[PDB]
C-alpha cells in the first residue's frame, strides 16, 4: 500500500522531496520523471486523465510514496483509494512557483513535437493544462491564482491530523516529526534540480 499521497503541484521541490523521503526510509518514491523510466505509465496517466478505470497497483505496486504531477491532481481520489495513507502538501512562494513553472515547464508543456516518444507526456500535459489551468499557462495571475487554490482545497479536504503542509525551505525538521523517522545529525536537507530533464525533452 501506498504511505504517503503528495499532493502538490510540480515546482514545489518535488525531486529534493523525493530524495527525502527516500532517505527517511518512506520510498520508493513516484515523481513526474518516474513516468519516463517505467514502460506503459504514460498510456496509463492519459487513460486517468480521460476519466476511465485504471486499477491504481498497476502505477503504485512497486512505490510507496508520490509527489508533483500527474499524481498531485489526483490527490483526493487517492486518499480515498489509500486510507492509511497521510497526505503531504508541498508548497512554495506563490512568485517563485511561478517562476520556476514559467523557466521550466511551460515552454514545453505548450510546444509541438513530431516525437513519436514525447507524443504521450504531451497529452497528459496538455490534459492538465485544460482541466487544472483553463487552458492558459502564460498568464502569472491565473496561474498563481489556481496553484492558491489547489493548495486551499488540500488543506480544506484532508483532517489536520493527516496532511502535512511543507515547503523545502522547512528542512528536515518537520518530515521527521511528522513521519518519526530519524535522519543522522547534520544532514543537509538536499537541493536538487530537474531542470534540464525538462528543457531537454524537447532537443
Ligand atoms: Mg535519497
Amino acid at each position: 500500500s501506498m504511505k504517503i499521497i503528495g499532493a502538490g503541484f510540480g515546482r514545489t521541490g518535488t525531486l529534493s522531496v523525493k530524495a527525502a523521503l527516500e532517505t527517511l526510509g518512506l520510498g520508493p518514491c513516484y515523481h513526474m520523471l518516474t513516468t519516463f523510466e517505467e514502460p506503459g505509465h504514460l498510456r496509463l496517466w492519459n487513460a486517468v486523465s480521460r476519466g476511465e478505470r485504471v486499477d491504481w497497483a498497476e502505477i503504485f505496486a512497486r512505490y510507496r510514496s508520490t509527489v508533483d504531477w500527474p499524481a498531485c491532481d489526483h490527490w483526493e481520489t487517492l486518499a480515498k483509494e489509500y486510507p492509511e495513507a497521510k497526505v503531504l502538501l508541498t508548497v512554495r512562494d506563490s512568485e517563485r512557483w511561478y517562476d520556476s513553472f514559467r523557466q521550466t515547464l511551460a515552454p514545453l508543456w505548450s510546444a509541438e513535437s513530431a516525437d513519436p516518444e514525447l507524443a504521450e507526456y504531451l497529452d497528459l500535459v496538455r490534459h492538465i493544462t485544460a482541466h487544472t489551468f483553463g487552458g492558459r499557462l502564460d498568464d502569472r495571475a491565473h496561474a498563481i491564482a489556481v496553484f492558491e487554490e489547489h493548495n486551499r482545497r488540500v488543506r480544506a479536504s484532508i483532517p489536520s491530523e493527516r496532511l502535512l503542509v511543507f515547503d523545502v525551505r522547512e528542512g528536515w525538521e518537520p518530515l521527521c516529526a511528522f513521519f518519526g523517522r530519524p535522519v543522522p545529525p547534520d544532514t543537509p536537507f538536499p537541493h536538487l534540480n530537474d531542470r534540464a530533464a525538462f528543457q531537454e525533452l524537447l532537443s
